[PDB]
């Protein structure tokens, strides 16, 4: 997973922005959300989110599903450093555990969970 936000903005500019956001909004965390490349699912209009630290991952799933207009029966998975976060975790806790050196949390989303199926060849 290569994030386009990182292709569009150099590291030092990203780190300055992420640091500034966390100081300006200490009760929020900055998050980059992008589609896994070969995922078969709708796109997001915005990559950069400022999220309440106490929002749960489950709540964030609901909001991202709504932004792409998914039906309830459609699947959606988040990946942070290739691990699927639990829905009960807060976005703040996920940020503190996994944010990168630019002070952003990076989430990839997909229609598919590799971990849940056995691909033969």
């Amino acid at each position: 997973m290569k994030f386009q936000y990182k292709e569009e903005h150099a590291f030092e500019k990203r780190r300055a922005e992420g640091d500034k956001i966390r100081r300006k909004y200490p009760d929020r965390v900055p998050v980059i959300v992008e589609k896994a490349p070969k995922a078969r699912i709708g796109d997001l209009d915005k990559k950069k989110y400022l999220v309440p630290s106490d929002l749960t991952v489950g709540q964030f799933y609901f909001l991202i599903r709504k932004r792409i207009h998914l039906r309830p029966e459609d699947a959606l998975f988040f990946f942070v450093n290739n691990v699927i976060p639990p829905t009960s975790a807060t976005m703040g806790s996920l940020y503190q555990e996994h944010h990168e050196e630019d002070y952003f949390l990076y989430i990839a989303y997909s229609d598919e969970n590799v971990y849940g199926m056995a691909k033969i060849n």
